[PDB]
């Protein structure tokens, strides 16, 4: 059997409003027209949904528990057509990446650059990372790679993991116009901090060094560019991951202001949970595991 | 939009067979018709749903969830016009009742032969209640009338609700061939009880007495007629509505046990939502608002 | 590390209240224990909760934080016990069955006076089966056994099934004092029915022979007893269980009304999904398995 | 009652080993200390957990309900305190705000150097929007102001919303040395058009026009950042926040394209939900209510 879409739109108006003639109008349709959809809608189903002596027009019991029924039907096709409307504009070569911030913006220009034309070319869809739910959102389908850092669970059984990149967190400060460091750490006293939240990966790996060095935290966020910007801005000093900072590096904007044994070893990889993506997907997965 | 359950029924076999052809012989259509099909569902919906590129056909990003999404539709479409055969087949004078099992088996029976004659009497069609949904059911339609105990959200707006009675739970226990009771509440041996569950309207009532009497629960039950048949069985005492142990009283059967507090009063109404039923509706609701 | 739960009451109820005396008041505790209980939970937190130097207290942010943390463990703390108030009501020998109303009612006593004494001794937690999820409340745990009528899906894997009976469902008519029943088969006019749903096992079973017989439906339920219960008061025919009118069919209430065509043949099973229960769940599902 | 967290970890290690020796030594505590804290939890609860009279010990009916209660309360209370590390070593001027990644980068750094000094001077812990959450982190008080666009919730009560400002997303696209945009709306050539999610704000906004001008969807991202950085890599033009390219814009690194018409309009505010503020966040928030 069929059923037709519009005449579920048909029958709730006509439900609501009562009137052939109003619903026709709502409808956007002459009224023979809207009443030979309905009775198309009443033949389809098998039972008339509609009172004909009754004015105004009220709607018979197998009208009453279809309204639920097509209520329910317009509501699904709505939400699963809105969840396929990003998916759909992208084409069938879609690749969802959640990512990390800093790991997004350092890597995915790259990743970009290096896709090769064809029909099978790589559409990425990029999204922030969800620290709480990637794990679960990774399991369910709703993405298929993540860019992420060093997590005991995800570079595990059952998922798949490759080490992309292995880089440290310097401990930074901004600098003068004869490129020497605004803040040391060669004093009695504590130097402005902008730091992360420990519940964070690099600020789990900043709170290995915290006895060493003296601190007064001023400024808290795990998003690392904006401490990056508030390092550039002479607020204070934060450890910053050296893939983001290599340009202020290479200029004197920004200098390391610390021992080596400041320098905080991190590394990030990319993870997949199914064992087979769609072929866009594997391209991404092979660039990932070979982007030098 | 306009979508045809015709598409999704095709999109479904072809994602379960992965194959043009034999998708097309499922469907009892031609291979051009079935790819001209698919084809529309595709454009309708906006999205492409399967990639012809490879072989076997796999879906595409957003064909994975519209696959999910159709199955639905699918389900849904195929229980509704199953609901609808057999409320058509009762007539205009249906009146649709949840009710709880006992208000149900007590009270229908006194509202069936009170029902007058003519082509407006009412043909009842009785559910048992689904408590953490009756409620819902009553605002969209798919009851008209509400057979229930005592609750604080249905007796209040934007409900209506009529006080059919105020009766009592007797604590009773069953009697030998002399008409004396088994079990009593004089002695320090702890009773078996058969209990309900203590979520549900009943077992609300009798934990506000049970600090007062001693009892070991053997059975747990929410339906009375089950308690009541244990009852009946010498298997323990129970609580059971004063209406529906009157013959097992008169025959002495059954006896009621403990002082006057250890009646618990319960009352039961008629709920509706809807302000203007259907005639048969309204007569099932007066002789409802006018029964002993 | 530990944390007791009436700190959590008491850090909410100074939230509210803002004043020490009247916590310390709704807390039925002294002024000073309750200052003393305040800063044992900011001890055992780990930071000051509450301001001091404020008039009226406040809260400072660490406080406010927790305020959420102590919200969502008292609520889970709450959820949890409430769960398993039934459950813990009858002991670590209960076993949850899920059942159709006359299977329960029919199959249950005996079930019960089974039971052997002993530290392993069942005690039974029987519900109304929920006919849209008894298949996922079987996997999820929610219950042990299900005893229902045949399903393609639960007596089939992953699930295990035990065929416990076989009977007939009988199409049944009330009698007079002479034994004869009130409504025949013998006539070019329509009976008075007494039908369940189509939506329901025993409808499917009664729509295989709906076309050889003549029927007016007056009266529709799934639940048998309610329809029995018209049967006897001469208001119908119904397909009725024959386990669940033997006391009536002995005597001479009821009388079939068909010719041997109409009698439908019905079958009952015992489904469980966990292949290890506790102690009492597999000797309730052993004397399922053994129910003569 | 009153549940220590100690019992939880005891029955969580009890349920794991299924030993109470193995369990108690895992503990760090001796067999009869762990047997009285397993049983002082059980009477707490009110429910035997385990089957002490099976080897392995098993856990009752109650018991594998509560492993799960259990384990969220543990899990919980992990959280609640490392959560409240952080906030304590900030301090009482700690401002909580969730902010949307383009307006906090954009407006934090001012809102800093605003900061007058003393010690009610603010600590801004900023973190980006949980979109389908902020609103609720609002209402508990897990953020104290929020920096957002538009929205029809947030902006009404019980919400107060103080309009921050009121801009325009500008399709821009890369230049050459000589500043010359190399993508241009003059053409029927589809440009390569980065995006953002149409669920997001800001694709809401390019929604209104997408029938206007010709793109392809070759990229998508709702971190304008991302978005912006692709911009500059000449993969294609993009509508981003006139805040987020004025010094792009001004170097002539990027170029706005189209007619006035293209420009969309977007509003971005602050929001709160308690009436009165520490003076602190109320210092930020007449910092937010009097920017530029």
């Amino acid at each position: 059997m069929n059923v037709e879409s519009k005449w579920l739109e048909d029958f709730l108006v006509l439900a609501k409003v009562k009137n052939f003639s109003q619903a026709a109008e709502l409808r956007n349709v002459t009224q023979p027209a809207f009443s030979r959809r309905i009775r198309l809608l009443e033949d389809t189903v098998g039972a008339e949904l509609v009172d004909r002596k009754s004015k105004p027009i009220e709607l018979t019991p197998s009208g009453k528990l279809f309204r639920i029924t097509a209520r329910t039907l317009v509501n699904q096709i709505e939400a699963g057509i809105s969840q396929i409307s990003d998916l759909s504009q992208l084409g069938g070569n879609v690749v969802q990446v959640a990512a990390a911030h800093s790991l997004a913006t350092s890597l995915i220009p790259k990743m970009q650059q290096a896709f090769d034309e064809g029909d099978y070319k790589p559409i990425l869809s990029v999204e922030a990372i969800d620290v709480d739910e990637a794990t679960k959102e990774l399991r369910e389908g709703a993405c298929d790679i993540l860019l992420a850092f060093d997590d005991d669970i995800l570079r595990l059984p059952p998922y798949q993991s490759q080490l992309i990149a292995k880089t440290e967190l310097l401990p930074v400060s901004a600098c003068d116009e004869m490129g020497k460091p605004i803040y040391d750490f060669i004093s009695q006293g504590a130097v402005p901090w902008l730091t992360y939240s420990s519940t964070s990966y690099i600020g789990r790996q900043v709170e290995i060094i915290r006895e060493q060095v003296a601190l007064t935290p001023i400024f808290s966020s795990s998003m690392t560019d904006m401490l990056k910007i508030l390092v550039l801005n002479k607020q204070g000093i934060a450890w910053l991951p050296a893939y983001s900072i290599q340009e202020e590096l290479a200029q004197k904007k920004v200098a390391i202001i610390g021992e080596q044994s400041l320098r905080l070893p991190i590394e990030y990889y990319a993870y997949r949970y199914q064992a087979r993506l769609h072929p866009a997907g594997e391209k991404v997965w092979s660039i990932l595991c070979n982007l030098d």
